[PDB]
């Protein structure tokens, strides 16, 4: 199948952050502020500041943007990056859900153990790298998608930074 990009947010400016809402938790906590614009990382990123506390196998903390076209796609993608300090341990299960419907897509499908990770330098900065790719089918009535930040015993207090989403359609 062919595709095209219909949708794409860089985050190249911090009036594109007012798109984005937290739309919680489960097992773990947002800090003050929970969301944040962040202009070195991506040159332009998404900052979420998380408290993971590594004790359970699902820890996680959400946000959301609208769409327009999102019942038209079929492929989403984004990057995250967490700072590269030493010792950091466990592993996350990123996914994404397309709502009305809570519809879960990409579950366990871009799993990464943070000890083995790509890096990628911001600012003279280290930070771990984890694409996420999900596929799905054409859903219905969906308008918001919600991506999914998942810590499965990953300890960590601290910034997490979403970049690059990317929204497919068929040609
Ligand atoms: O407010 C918005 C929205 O929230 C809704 O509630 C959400 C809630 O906030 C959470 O996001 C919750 O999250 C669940 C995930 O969707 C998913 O179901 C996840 O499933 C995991 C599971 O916990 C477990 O880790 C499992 O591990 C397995 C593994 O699959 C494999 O089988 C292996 O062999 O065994 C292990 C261990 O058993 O893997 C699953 C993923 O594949 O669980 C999360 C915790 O429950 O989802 C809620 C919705 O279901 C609602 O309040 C809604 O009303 C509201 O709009
Ligand atoms: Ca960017």
């Amino acid at each position: 199948a062919r595709y095209v990009l219909a949708e794409e947010v860089d985050f190249s400016s911090p009036e594109e952050v007012k798109n984005w809402w937290n739309s919680g938790t489960w097992q773990a906590e947002f800090g003050s502020p929970d969301i944040e614009w962040n202009g070195e990382v991506g040159n332009g990123a998404l900052q979420l500041n998380v408290k993971l506390p590594g004790k359970s196998d699902w820890e996680e903390v959400r946000v959301a943007r609208k769409f327009e076209r999102l019942s038209e796609c079929e492929i989403l993608e984004y990057d995250i990056y967490i700072p590269n300090v030493e010792g950091l341990k466990g592993r996350l299960r990123p996914y994404a859900v397309l709502n009305p419907g809570w519809v879960k897509i990409g579950l366990d499908m871009n799993n990464a153990n943070v000890e083995s990770a790509e890096i990628i330098t911001f600012g003279g900065k280290e930070y771990r790298r984890f694409h996420v790719r999900i596929e799905f089918d054409r859903t219905a009535g969906v308008k918001e998608l919600h991506i999914g930040v998942v810590g499965d015993h990953l300890r960590y207090d601290g910034p997490i930074f979403i970049d690059n989403v990317r929204l497919y359609k068929r040609t």
